[PDB]
């Protein structure tokens, strides 16, 4: 039975690294000038560099079964000092973007990813006005049965989208809303947009926070999506005041050295100072409670 | 009563000359977009679509309105030069996925009746067409707006829009329009509003190439729109689209977008919008004396 | 020499500039030609522009450098439109093509008037600290050549920011030039529209009224830092305010430059705009009594 | 008034130097960031000192300019005690629509005065014209050389490439290089270089014409990054130091990025010291390799 402390830094704080992007890692590398059509070769290249090089700064590292959690583990990528979240969940496209509808992933053997080394498991859940409560909830349960029954960590991320139909879509209430609806779902971790995409007044962002952090009855941690880079730092800050136990990060640590020269020389110089910071900030923050 | 023909929304050579101002929530967001104080109130709307209509309809030979934001007011205000025919909108178009038009279904407040007492000539219909959607509705939804036109004496416009699949990720834009056109170019409306293949863009050759297979398809008299088409090459869209068998354009972008948010409305769409609609006409007249 | 000879019926002023030289390389390089880009560019888009264009201008302006030669050799001149040659030599330095002018003392005057030429152009760089008596004494010269020719003589005093310094008021600068040399004895002035034709019109009249109020000939604005879409407003506008027209190149046919099918852009895109600007000044001159 | 390159490098002789000396340049970057405008002077020198009090820390030294900064940094106690002071001796001259046209000394530094206040070095940049007078480049040089030597304080030449006054033959890369033939052997301390191809393209050219100009420079050299993406400075300084480089002088690859964003003292902690840092740590890494 595997437990927060597995995938944590030793003051409790959470500093992990998502690498686990699919089809839309593919339309970063496309939009970046990589040469088209973006063989899957490059992703897997790009993830594994991404676990050699950063791994040794991540309480924990999110991989993709589809490009690179048997090539990390094959080439030893992932450090010691790292644990492995492994994806769960099955992406579908529709309506011209790459991540239309989730599903639980029913390819993944949780036995078989276990005896890899793998200690959690993560699941995208796509929020909407207008979709039933009732099915998120039921696809919540089963995936953290998966995971429970397996001695794995349930880690669930529910992102809002606009609804199916209408106009209506307010995306800081929904944020809210996701929260009510999933923050007490029994996972053991809950992955969370930062509100305002960390923009504004630092006392705006902490209200938006806390209000969030209110409704939500598990540890939770910050993505990094939506949030500027440069902000993503006071964004784990103000995230941590609120009463959030770190990050789960991706974009903010290597979106800018994507299609860069020299990868691994970008990940060391470019990427691994800002991932460095953010696991300092974690430890600041963890120190004042 | 009236019973409306192609001669009615067409100049004297026989080609379409169209103006479209009935886009709604499009046209809000594009105020948004040009630097507009939001909300952008309805007025503005109606405003700039009544204004369109007054400075650009001496050029065409039929207009599209909105029964939403303007059909009342152009109508109410004589805004509409009496060489252009009123074209109505049926379409109900229905938000969804964060954009204006996901969904649309033909309008069912409309009173076909009423419309043409206020001297409208024809309806135009919206169907979004989608790979993984089933034809049939699209065909069901086509046949009951042409008897909605029809038996009121009114042309039926149709204006198949290719989207990519509510589920997959397999979307090739040129192939949809052309599997749009297989399954609705003989579908009994009395014209068929299309999207430019590749956008207008490329070389002459690609381009013309591109519009004949499109107009092997279409089995009623085809105009071109011109959203996705820069306005500068929509002229060029026009002459290649008709030497491939189009008869004319039903256009808005390509003639007012630019002046969207520009100070003087009135004296932008006389200067910069009416001489681009006024080529247009020219390159219909143009295109039609060649046959 | 007469003024009535490069107007139209109206005696208004609709005139075609298509004399820009490196400048214009700068545009087709920026709007991706092949680079380097050949002289032959330059001259068959100046020629095409001549041929397409000129039955809607009451005179047409040309450089000797790219297409003086091959639009009289080649008939590309409508007899409706007269011949402006420029005079200008363009001296490029500080990294941009015309950094200083001198008047061009390879121009035959009389060579040029015997094809047909009615005037010459003189752009004059106007900087705060420098010389203008030496402007003043350049304007004198080019007015001698013109006028002991038979030729009409055209000044455009453009500003620029001061050699040493960085007091520079653009709006100023158009008025201090126009006090130096809008009663230069040129037969007309050719000037930059105030505030770059941008804002509410009534501020737009008013910087018009001032500027008219400093220049003692009749004058017109050229496009160059005008946003095509306000050009034709700007055209009315300098017109209530007491210009009699326009001497335009880029708010004509720079949208065109890299478009394929170069002759269909010229007549479908270029033409309507300046047809649509001469039709302004006609309807300006109607209520001129 | 004995002086030494020691006093401005790191332990392992490199050096890791920050600059926050712009001037107009800087209240350009600020107003196009979207600050207020005008930009009142303050914002410049409350940006200034903070750049020096969180970086400097993380620096061998740091370049200060009078006009905005120097006296408030030194005031303040800004500037870190492991970090060396450099004052700016350049007075800038705006022409042509640009704030640094032309420069001369600025004949209001007083030397003595500065070196009193714990100053290790002057800085004089150079701007380098293909049709300007070589000689009068030189003499300038000579004179700040003599400034800084006459007072024990260490002499850093600046020279920055502009296309000619007259004509249109401007070739960057052939000019940094002609600037290096002439300026490189002109008794500075310390030679401040603009990166060839702007750090940009395949490693192996850039190492190439970063080879060809060490060959022409016959004093430490370091790379400014004005003009090298904040992402390709880390691989500019390795590259650079590879061809004979012994660090970098740099403050947009440190801190622009920070420029109009809230709460500025968090965002240098956060997002220009890692920066700065790893840019240190890779100065040590190419030390040790010689």
């Amino acid at each position: 039975n595997y437990t927060i402390k597995d995938i944590t830094r030793a003051s409790g704080g959470f500093a992990m690294l998502a690498v686990d992007q699919r089809e839309a890692m593919r339309l970063m590398f496309a939009a970046a000038g990589a040469k088209t059509p973006v063989a899957d070769s490059v992703l897997t290249d790009f993830k594994v560099n991404a676990a050699k090089i950063l791994s040794p700064y991540a309480s924990a590292v999110l991989l993709d079964q589809q490009f690179c959690y048997r090539q990390a583990v094959e080439q030893n990528a992932v450090a010691k000092s790292c644990a492995m979240i492994v994806a769960a969940d099955d992406f579908i496209p529709g309506n011209g973007i790459p991540v239309d509808n989730v599903v639980l992933d029913k390819k993944i053997n949780a036995q078989a990813v276990k005896r890899d080394g793998a200690k959690a498991l993560k699941l995208l859940v796509l929020w909407r006005s207008d979709e039933d409560a009732q099915q998120r909830l039921n696809m919540v349960k089963e995936f953290n049965e998966l995971c429970h029954s397996n001695g794995l960590l349930s880690i669930i991320e529910p992102v809002v989208r606009p609804p199916r139909c209408g106009d209506k879509f307010d995306r800081e209430q929904a944020i809210i809303d996701a929260a009510k609806e999933l923050g007490d779902s029994g996972a053991d971790l809950y992955k969370v947009e930062m509100p305002l995409y960390g923009k504004g007044a630092r006392s705006d962002l902490l209200t938006a926070s806390q209000r969030l952090n209110g409704h939500i009855n598990m540890p939770w941690v910050i993505l990094s999506s939506g949030v500027d880079e440069k902000l993503f730092p006071r964004a784990v800050r103000v995230a941590m005041e609120a009463g959030a136990s770190g990050f789960l990060a991706g974009r903010a640590v290597w979106s800018s050295v994507i299609g860069l020269p020299d990868t691994e020389l970008m990940l060391r110089d470019v990427s691994a100072p800002k991932l460095q910071r953010l696991g300092e900030i974690v430890d600041e923050m963890m120190a004042k409670r």
